[PDB]
């Protein structure tokens, strides 16, 4: 009814300035549309005189007033950086990619035929969105779905016959079947591997369904736990034929992450997504349950915490088989209502997740077990032996392995610090930066030695005035290379590694900086190529698959750091250069997870780079600091500190250049610090001493 504009998406040239007004809008673009009393399939490309009169018009006009308009203005500005800018750019792709999702479809939930205006009736669906929601899915035209979806439909029909069904269920009496061990990933679970270390994880919550006990999975983060649940529920259906209906609590991050993972490894399993307190609530009642006013129809439903309450009503009193619940540090406390109301829930099993095992706490320690079995259990000494006692007392039902125990199982790494002095130049560069200012600015200060330290370069006269020695091209590199206390190192450190064969990554924060290795590498005669926000997706896959090429011959590639959190897999490097670093670390291991990637052949070695008694140790050991306290920019109040000395103690230049003049890479790299990033994360709790015995 309401027909017209929901909103606008993108626009284009056509059939043929750079400061645009609304008429340049008007007159050379077409314009992208989901209508409202429609979906994202129904996108048309109009233009003003295409599209004429309808309802809410002007908040067309608005999106060129903010995205081609005010955009492109504000680009003009030489304040804004170089880097500022690839973020806007990262920042459209972000934009328009969440878009893409949503004329791709991800369920199916009525096959129901609608009558038509003529006589005639299509088979017509009914659609869920993928990142969409509840509220708002829509019916579609079989007849076109299908050639664009055919699993999720596929998998629609099977979906009430589906062997699987919850009522097939086998529900063991008097006793539960014998504990067993499967030495090799069982077939029904089809998405890809599962180091070792994984079939064990699985085979111990296993044994101990066949003991009746519940556990807790806390491995260490980012370990796998998600698929060595979903595994687990895979054999709890396809293995003890018992799959009534399961139930997952997650993180809001990350429940997008679960469901992939599901239908990446139990694909057949017919499981729901809980997004929506509203229309959902009421929607979801409409594909839970059967068409009748007691058979629930899916597999696994999934939720946020929230909706245990806003919803604890409805869903409990749902007789429920299997419960687990992901980064549930969450539940120490013993009234939070997730407790009182997750308690509230019929269970007839609990593995519980978190990567961390418990020291403090001895009310938490009791909250958590008794939670998951409600059956257990003065001077500090007295506490402490308590503490201690009711530690080894529960021994039994953890799971603890840390990078190190799987090493045999990963590609290991190697980070260090290799730190350089500055050049006879940076160092006068710095030194006269310092001199100028203490007379939010503080920000292109650090700027500025940030980039002092990095290479003179960046600079605007440097390369003209450092080479007073006129004009060659030997001498290009000659100085190019030498007035930079990292590139001096970088330099013999590719030469060696690239003596090895080692196919090599580089990311900066300085794409200006990037600019200047792009200038070194051609100049050494060497294969590789650069990469950051600028260049447009549509390029990226290309300037990549070239290099992870069956046996390309570049053998290096440059990248922008903020390039790393992309979601981009050059496997075919096995080694990581940091020139520089952020007030976050974790922005440094999304670029170092670039090869560090779960599919690496190798081991990753990861060199950051440093130089000496520069405010660039600070911004370092920052970093650290930070992210150790776990699982974009410094303040202006603490930046004061940072600053305010690192000055003086910076020695001599002629020193430094001695130094850098007869430097030798081993004795860098063997002096080499260690990035340390991780508390102290506790011992192995290898499994639980019966357990073991059927292992061995
Ligand atoms: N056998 C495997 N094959 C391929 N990828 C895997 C495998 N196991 C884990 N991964 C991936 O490793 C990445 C990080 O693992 P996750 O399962 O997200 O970590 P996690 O231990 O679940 O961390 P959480 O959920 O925060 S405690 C994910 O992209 C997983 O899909």
């Amino acid at each position: 009814d309401f027909h017209g504009i929901d909103i606008v998406i993108n626009h284009r040239l056509k059939t043929s300035k750079t400061v645009p007004d609304l008429n340049n809008c008007k007159e050379n673009y077409e314009f992208l549309i989901k209508w409202t009393d429609e979906s994202h399939l129904h996108n048309t490309w109009e233009t003003y005189e295409s599209i004429g009169q309808v309802r809410g018009l002007k908040r067309l006009d608005n999106y060129c007033k903010q995205f081609i308009i005010e955009d492109q203005q504000v680009r003009l500005d030489p304040y804004v950086t170089a880097e500022d800018i690839e973020i806007m750019d990262m920042e459209r792709e972000r934009r328009l990619d969440e878009f893409e999702e949503f004329h791709v479809p991800e369920r199916i939930i009525d096959s129901q035929r609608a009558s038509l205006e003529d006589g005639t009736s299509q088979l017509q669906y009914l659609v869920k969105w993928r990142r969409l929601n509840y509220d708002e899915a829509t019916w579609e035209n079989a007849t076109d779905i299908v050639k664009l979806a055919p699993e999720q439909v596929k998998h629609f029909q099977n979906r009430e016959n589906s062997k699987i069904l919850p009522q097939y269920s086998s529900n063991y009496t008097s006793q539960r079947p014998r504990f067993e061990k499967l030495s090799v990933q069982p077939p029904f679970i089809k998405g890809g591997e599962l180091r070792d270390f994984q079939l064990t994880g699985i085979n111990w919550m296993a044994f101990l369904w066949s003991k009746g006990d519940n556990g807790i999975l806390a491995d260490e983060m980012g370990l796998g736990k998600t698929v060595q649940t979903v595994a687990f529920i895979s054999w709890l259906i396809f293995a003890r034929r018992q799959n009534g209906p399961h139930i997952i609590v997650v993180p809001l991050s990350t429940m997008p992450a679960w469901l992939d993972t599901f239908e990446k490894w139990a694909p057949d399993l017919n499981c729901i997504c809980y997004m929506g307190n509203q229309k959902s609530r009421d929607t979801i009642r409409e594909y839970e349950f059967y068409t009748n006013p007691k058979t629930m129809k899916f597999n696994v439903l999934l939720t946020t915490y929230e909706y245990i309450l806003k919803d604890r009503a409805e869903l409990g009193s749902i007789k429920w088989q299997f419960m687990a619940v992901d980064e549930a540090h969450r539940l120490k406390n013993a009234e939070s209502s997730l407790y009182e109301s997750l308690n509230s829930f019929k269970v007839a099993n609990r593995m519980l997740i978190t990567g961390t095992p418990l020291q403090n706490n001895i009310k938490e320690l009791a909250a958590l077990v008794n939670f998951l079995m409600p059956g257990r259990f003065n001077q500090d000494e007295e506490q402490e032996e308590y503490i201690h006692d009711l530690h080894r007392r529960i021994q039994p039902f953890i799971l603890r392995r840390l990078k190190k125990d799987v090493e045999k199982s990963l590609p290991s790494k190697t980070e260090r610090i290799l730190r350089v002095e500055l050049s006879d130049v940076q160092t006068e560069y710095y030194k006269n930066i310092l001199t100028k200012n203490y007379s939010f600015s503080l920000l292109n200060i650090m700027n500025e030695l940030k980039k002092a330290s990095n290479h003179p370069y960046l600079f605007d006269n440097a390369e003209e005035r450092v080479l007073q020695k006129f004009m060659t091209r030997e001498n290009v590199l000659r100085g190019l290379i030498m007035s930079s206390g990292k590139m001096v190192l970088l330099d013999q450190l590719l030469t060696r590694l690239k003596k090895d064969g080692h196919r090599v990554l580089i990311f900066s924060q300085m794409v200006r900086m990037l600019d200047i290795l792009g200038d070194y590498l051609s100049i050494k005669g060497i294969n590789f190529q650069r990469l950051d926000g600028t260049v447009p997706s549509a390029q990226r896959r290309i300037s990549i698959d070239h290099f992870n090429s069956p046996d390309s011959n570049d053998f290096v590639f440059l990248l922008s750091t903020r390039a790393g959190g992309l979601g981009i897999n050059l496997m075919t490097a096995d080694t990581v250069v940091i020139f520089d670093s952020d007030w976050n670390p974790q922005a440094d291991l999304q670029a170092m997870a670039r090869a560090h990637r779960i599919g690496q052949k190798n081991h990753v070695m990861v060199y950051r780079l440093v130089s000496k008694d520069t405010v660039e140790e600070e911004v370092l050991e920052r970093a650290r600091k930070k992210m150790i306290l776990e699982y974009n920019e410094p303040n202006a109040g603490e930046l004061s500190a940072i600053l305010k000395f690192g000055a003086g103690n910076m020695f001599t230049a002629t020193d430094n250049q001695k130094k850098l003049e007869d430097l030798n890479l081993d004795d860098v790299l063997n002096h080499a610090e260690d990035h340390v990033t991780t508390p102290d994360l506790g011992e192995s709790h290898l499994g639980g001493e019966e357990f073991l015995k059927q292992f061995e």
